């Protein structure tokens, strides 16, 4: 609300971080290194972003995105299609929107319905070398599947500011080299402190 | 021109890495630490960008920042105020220039004129604070004084793709904790690459 901006914005630093690689690189250059040839990257224009939650957060991660050309598509169970169109998101079903994708963020609250919404078998579902972020709720993506799916390079990358436990006692999506990571950062900017 | 939106994408991703400190926290998640007060940052909406050099990389730049509620600002010699305008650019003298920015990029070629744009001098007349990004060419920010710009605190922090010398042989730039950098990547997308 108040802090729904804060929120946006790290959702979309992060998807420029992803794109990019720019925290693993600061990291390369402080290890006296210059690895041009590593962190080869790609550009968002004309790429697929899909936006899975479609409230204020959501709305605004998608036109702050649809700036960079890329495509905005997603999926919420409340928000009409002809609503969604109005901010730029085509809304599909959940099972049209895996394959399209080359970034997938998630924006919903922690419910049954939404814990796990990737998974082994969503990211099964996904384009080779998806890319996701979660700076929403820890649990909408299974740990453990994001794991073995950067393990199997199904998933590129990974830039998750919230996890299941926190902080997060097992250690591996941390640690792995396409994954980005912050300690619950997404409403922790003075202003949204400061009302 | 082919490679402008792939330099443009990474300075708007140096701009929100500067904003909320997603590598340095990155580096603290990968350490096993769990530093929240380390990592409070600043919204974008609302800040004013200062933009030097407003042609084709600027003006994506621009264009991008806008859809964060920046205020865009900036200078450039040889382009018209009318055309800066038809992209939601103000043109400004720099003497204006310096004191009203938040975030300040570049985009210049490296001419006399442009070497150390960003000097002792024009640290000195900023806002106490100020971020900078440089992903254009090195040596438009003087090396030298940007280190004493982020020892004061004058400037809070910068992102740097470009180094005068690179790989820069003098560290003290890359090691500093307000410092984010990366080997030269503006160009290097897969795309770009492959036209
Ligand atoms: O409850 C939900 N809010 O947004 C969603 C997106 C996908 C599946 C479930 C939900
Ligand atoms: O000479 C110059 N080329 O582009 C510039 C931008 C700002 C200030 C000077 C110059």
């Amino acid at each position: 609300n108040g802090n729904s901006l804060s929120a946006a914005e790290l959702t979309c630093g992060m998807i420029m971080c992803l794109a990019r690689q720019i925290p693993q690189a600061t990291a390369s250059m402080k290890d006296g290194k210059w690895e041009r040839k590593k962190f080869m990257g790609t550009e968002l224009n004309g790429k697929t972003l899909g936006i899975l939650g479609l409230g204020r957060i959501g709305r605004e991660v998608a036109t702050r995105m649809q700036s960079f050309g890329m495509k905005t598509i997603g999926y919420d169970p409340i928000i009409s299609p002809e609503v969604s169109a109005s901010f730029g998101v085509q809304q599909l079903p959940l099972e049209e929107i895996w394959p399209l994708c080359d970034f997938i963020t998630v924006h919903t609250p922690l419910l049954p319905s939404t814990t796990g919404l990737l998974n082994d078998n969503t990211f099964a579902q996904c384009k080779k070398g998806v890319r996701v972020v979660n700076c929403a709720r820890g649990g909408i993506v299974d740990e453990g599947a994001l794991l073995r799916a950067l393990q199997s390079g199904q998933c590129a990358g990974a830039a998750l500011d919230v996890f299941t436990e926190e902080p997060p006692r097992d250690r591996a999506l941390v640690d792995h080299e396409n994954v980005i990571s912050c300690p619950h950062l997404g409403a922790s900017t003075k202003e949204a402190q400061s009302r």
